[PDB]
């Protein structure tokens, strides 16, 4: 991996901003790896999450978010083009309303805000991958 | 201009880090445009500044720092290989020791650390330009 994992960035998101996440799983599928984003208001663990993003591969990614320190209602597609064994490129963009998640380069959802995006200031990726970048533009 | 200048970014650098910077010089070089960008403490304009970097196009580059609100010693080169009127490319590498500078893929500089860069909390763009883009990768 060129990055650790798991890999906490500080940041400031916007509008207009995309979190763009390059790396592979470090399992095959019939193994079950897991990737998971978080966008933490804080550097902090136990910090509340304005967008939990959790794929198991091959199977199905849940997204959630965590406020007062409690799970609110998950929400979840079984789209998820991911290929088993490639480097993926995993790109979230932050729309006014909702952040656009795209899975090598195809969208498959729209979390919708449920606190504003400035409100994020670490975004945490973890679980069973090795990370080849990692970049926030505007 | 997709983004407003100037553009104050927060930010959290460490080593490894590139500031990538896209735009375009809102004036023709024989009118004497400028592009500055600076690393700042912090998002008052008046805090200190680990590395300042300030082009006039055509002509030559100015680099500082100003630590305790004092402009320390003033770095120069000649070497300013951008193009008249084109969209050029400003990457700004963290390395352990410098700041390495690349202009349209050219490196021109190596700015030493004389604060570590993990003390710099905004990036500033700012001056005769239109930007497109600005990324921050690790
Ligand atoms: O919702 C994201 C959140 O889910 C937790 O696991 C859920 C699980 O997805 C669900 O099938 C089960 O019925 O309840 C569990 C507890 O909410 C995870 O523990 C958590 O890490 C998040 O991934
Ligand atoms: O060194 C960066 C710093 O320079 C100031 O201008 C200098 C100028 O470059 C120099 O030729 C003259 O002799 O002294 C000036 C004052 O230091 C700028 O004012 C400042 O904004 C920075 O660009």
């Amino acid at each position: 991996s060129s990055l650790p994992v798991p890999y906490k960035l500080p940041v400031s998101l916007s509008v207009g901003s995309c979190v763009i996440i390059k790396g592979t799983p470090i399992h095959s599928f019939i193994n079950d790896p897991q990737l998971q984003v978080d966008f933490y208001t804080d550097m902090d663990e136990d910090s509340d999450i304005a967008f939990h993003f959790r794929v198991r591969f091959g199977n199905h990614v849940v997204m959630n978010r965590r406020e007062f320190g409690i799970w609110m209602l998950e929400e979840t597609t079984d789209y998820v083009p991911f290929e088993d064994g490639k480097q993926f490129e995993l790109c979230i963009y932050v729309h006014y309303n909702e952040y656009e998640i795209k899975v090598n380069g195809i969208r498959i959802y729209g979390f919708v805000h449920r606190i504003p995006p400035s409100f994020v200031k670490m975004v945490q990726v973890s679980r069973d991958i090795s990370l080849t970048s990692v970049c926030v533009c505007n």
